């Protein structure tokens, strides 16, 4: 529909918003009837679906992913936290 072009092919080692989105789709595609063993496989099968997501979504997956790796890296143990924040709409002009 009315939407520009976005998304570029790039196999990143670290799990990024895109990686997280595919991970939660790996088992989803398997049932559909597609050869998907791991993310790398569900990468392309989820290239058009990812483009459908909205900036807000992309940022969400990228945020949870970044914080996940940071918390998982800095320390070998688990670590979850977040602050109650909610804001939408431009505040310029």
């Amino acid at each position: 529909g009315s939407s520009g072009s976005s998304g570029m092919p790039n196999r990143k080692a670290s799990r990024n918003a895109y990686y997280f989105f595919v991970q939660e789709k790996i088992p989803e595609l398997r049932r559909r009837g597609l050869p998907v063993a791991r993310v790398a496989d569900a990468i392309p099968y989820c290239s058009s679906d990812w483009a459908l997501l909205r900036e807000e979504e992309k940022e969400k997956y990228a945020e949870m992913a970044r914080e996940w790796r940071a918390a998982q890296g800095k320390d070998p143990g688990p670590s979850e936290k977040q602050k109650p924040v909610f804001t939408s709409g431009p505040s310029s002009g």
